[PDB]
């Protein structure tokens, strides 16, 4: 489990400092985005994964992968592919699948 959680730390750090990460650093504010609360049932963002990972609330790397994927699934549910946020989500998702697969 040590190697699981430590690569989780690596990939999370790299997502946090990635150029295209700007939409996903903090929770979406439903007051600012019309219709978000109604459409996205389980919001997720990199700072929430950071909190949980630091507290140790991820038992395996698979749950960490679940939260990251949830970030990008929400992104694609709410945002147009050609929107700025959608484009950044695609760069970040491709990034994450890529970094995940070259380890596991
Ligand atoms: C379009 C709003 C949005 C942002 C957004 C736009 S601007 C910004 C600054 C955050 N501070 C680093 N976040 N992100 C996500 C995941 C959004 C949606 C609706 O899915
Ligand atoms: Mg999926």
């Amino acid at each position: 489990m040590h190697s699981d959680l430590t690569f989780c730390e690596i990939i999370l750090m790299e997502m946090e400092s990635h150029d295209a990460a700007w939409p996903f650093l903090e929770p979406v504010n439903p007051r600012l985005v019309s219709g978000y609360r109604r459409i996205i049932k389980n919001p997720m963002d990199f700072s929430t994964m950071r909190e949980r990972l630091l507290r140790g609330g991820y038992t395996s790397s698979e749950e960490f992968a679940a939260d990251a994927l949830l970030v990008f699934d929400n992104c694609q549910t709410f945002n147009e592919d050609d929107s700025e946020v959608g484009k950044a989500g695609h760069i970040m998702r491709r990034f994450f699948e890529s970094r995940w697969e070259e380890f596991y």
